[PDB]
Parts: structure tokens; C-alpha cells; sequence
């Protein structure tokens, strides 16, 4: 069995190996990469996502989200308070202001220590979940707006044609902006490209151990757990590395830098934070190996998780017993 300790693997494809996206995912899996839940892919030196980032300031962040925490430093939830619209140039200036800018630090480990010590005492503003792409149309390799769609994969594997579309999302971050512990919708893969700016630190639980994280979360967030049998689908709970280690939960960590891709694998729980002003692009995708995870994915039916149009068909076809209850949650 490849990668039996479930370590995060880092790949360096050549320009020739970068042509065929599906083939390279399957290669990484042949080497055991999925067992970690997360892999890093450094593009060949010949590749670029676009020519420059000099002209992005007029993108609009229609609903910036202020991330307000509650709890203790290592065990907390966050809620998202909606703020007035601002442009990417306005948000970058805000991120760089004395109130929001990254503090002085020695290295990534010192900054990580400061994040976990101090996150809860501040409310950073995240420009998350913005439909769109920064890949040039002429970039043919690993262009997250040109991937094979999840609806086409379901149709190729299972024969059933379904409605829905699959497009990328932009994330504009600042110091301390946070992504809570989650797996993807329907335990899909995700791919994330960090276009510019400061790093993103990731934490991940191997898929084979995801239920250990769920049991810890039910203990640490006991009211939330009574409210919903899949409350991590709400994407609000944070648990620090120190707390995970104290409770014996297997995990790994890695920092992504500008110019690098990360792939999350089906049922790989992940969480993390941004180091300073940045911009990432991400999208969900599927492969044949996903289908079995989709069939078994938990679902929130309490009403909180509220998701895209295109998840309807995935539930309806892969989980017909759950469909009626889940759809009530959506309505
Ligand atoms: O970058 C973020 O805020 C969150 N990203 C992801 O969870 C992902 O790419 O799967
Ligand atoms: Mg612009
Ligand atoms: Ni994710
Ligand atoms: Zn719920």
C-alpha cells in the first residue's frame, strides 16, 4: 500500500505531464497521495496562469464577510457578518491597514503560533466565494475554468444525464481569514490555485480517519451536534493543532505559496488560514473513484448548510432515499 502513514505529498510534473489533468490525478493516486486528504502540485517552470495581475483591482466583492469568533483560542466557531460591497483595490488597502495587516514575525511557524494564540480576538474580512476566474483563456493546462464537469463525469460513469453547471470561485483573503473544518459538498475533490499574494496554511485529516474528527467535533460542540447530525457541513467550527494532538486525531499541515496548486481528495477534512492579502481560485471536480464517496456522503438536512443548484441532482441520483429529507432542508 502506497503512502501508508498518509503524509502530504508534493508533486513536480513536467510540462508534458501537465497536459492531461485526469491522467495526472490518477498518477498521484497510484502513488498514494489521496491517503493524506491533500496534495501540493508545483507547476512546471514554463507554465503561467496569466501574464500579470496588474489589472484586477476593479473586480467587485459584492458581499465581504467579517468572520466573528466565539469560544476559546483552540476551540471556536465563526459566523459571517455581511459588509458593504467593495472593490479588490479597496479590499487590498484594507488588508494592508494597521488594523488588519500581518504582524511582524520570524517565519511561518512563528506566524502559525500567533494565529492560534490570537485569532479569536480579531474579526478579519474575507472576500470569499465570488463566481469567476483569473486564468487566461489561452492557458490550456490546469485551467480551473476549463475542467471536465462533474455532471459529465456522472453521466460518463453512470449513464444518467443531469442538469447543473460547475464553475470556479475566487477568494480574496487577509491576515487571519479562516476556513473552518469541512469536506467538500457530496465529498467531492477540490482544486485550489493561489494566484497571488501571501501564503495559505492548511490542516488535513486523512479520509480513512475522518470519523475520528467527527466524533471529537460532537464532543467539543455539543449543542451544534444535537441540532444537526452533520453540522460540520455548516462550515463554522475550528479546532487547533494543539487540541487535535491532545485528542489523538491524526492530521498533517502544509503551507501553500503563490503559484502552487492544492488538491483535496474525497472525504479529506481540511481547515486553514491566510497569512496576509491574497487571491485564490478553487473549484470542485470528480473522478471515477469519487462515485462511491458521493453515494455515502453525509448530509445536513437542518436547513443551515444551504448549497448550490447543482447539488440537487447529485443527491437525487446517488442518494434517492435521502433526497426528500435533504430537499426539505433546502426549502
Ligand atoms: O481557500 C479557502 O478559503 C477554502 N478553500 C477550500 O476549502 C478548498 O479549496 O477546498
Ligand atoms: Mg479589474
Ligand atoms: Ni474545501
Ligand atoms: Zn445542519
Amino acid at each position: 500500500a502506497q503512502n501508508p502513514n498518509c503524509n502530504i505529498m508534493i508533486f513536480h510534473p513536467t510540462k508534458e505531464e501537465f497536459n492531461d489533468f485526469d491522467k495526472y490525478i490518477a498518477y498521484m493516486e497510484s502513488q498514494g497521495a489521496h491517503r493524506a486528504g491533500l496534495a501540493k502540485i508545483i507547476p512546471p517552470k514554463e507554465w503561467k496562469a496569466r501574464e500579470t495581475y496588474d489589472n484586477i483591482s476593479e473586480i467587485l466583492i459584492a458581499t465581504p464577510l467579517q468572520q466573528v469568533a466565539s469560544g476559546r483560542a483552540g476551540v471556536f466557531t465563526q459566523y459571517h457578518k455581511k459588509k458593504k460591497a467593495m472593490t479588490v483595490g479597496e479590499y487590498r488597502h484594507l488588508a494592508n491597514s494597521k488594523k488588519y495587516q500581518t504582524p511582524p514575525h520570524q517565519n511561518f511557524e512563528d506566524l502559525e503560533r500567533k494565529y492560534w494564540k490570537n485569532r479569536i480576538y480579531n474579526s478579519p474580512i474575507y472576500g470569499a466565494d465570488i463566481s469567476g476566474s483569473l486564468f487566461d483563456e489561452n492557458t490550456k493546462q490546469w485551467n480551473l475554468g476549463h475542467l471536465g464537469t462533474i455532471q459529465d463525469l456522472l453521466e460518463k460513469e453512470c449513464g444518467v444525464v443531469i442538469e447543473g453547471v460547475n464553475t470556479p470561485y475566487l477568494y480574496f483573503g487577509m491576515w487571519k481569514t479562516t476556513f473552518a473544518w469541512h469536506t467538500e459538498d457530496m465529498d467531492l475533490y477540490s482544486i485550489n490555485y493561489l494566484h497571488l499574494g501571501e501564503p495559505k496554511t492548511w490542516y488535513v485529516v486523512p479520509p480513512e480517519h475522518g470519523q475520528r474528527l467527527e466524533r471529537l467535533a460532537r464532543e467539543l460542540f455539543p449543542g451544534s451536534s444535537r441540532g444537526c447530525g452533520a453540522f460540520l457541513r455548516h462550515k463554522v467550527a475550528l479546532i487547533s493543532p494543539t487540541v487535535l494532538k491532545e485528542n489523538g486525531i491524526p492530521f498533517n499541515r502544509i503551507t501553500q505559496e503563490a503559484g502552487e496548486f492544492m488538491v483535496t481528495f474525497p472525504y479529506g477534512y481540511h481547515a486553514g488560514f491566510n497569512h496576509g492579502f491574497n487571491c485564490a481560485e478553487a473549484i470542485n471536480f470528480a473522478t471515477p473513484r469519487w462515485i462511491d464517496y458521493g453515494k455515502m456522503a453525509s448530509q445536513c438536512s437542518c436547513g443551515e448548510a444551504r448549497v448550490t443548484f447543482s447539488m440537487d441532482a447529485f443527491v437525487r441520483i446517488l442518494q434517492p432515499e435521502r433526497y426528500d429529507l435533504w430537499k426539505r432542508g433546502q426549502d
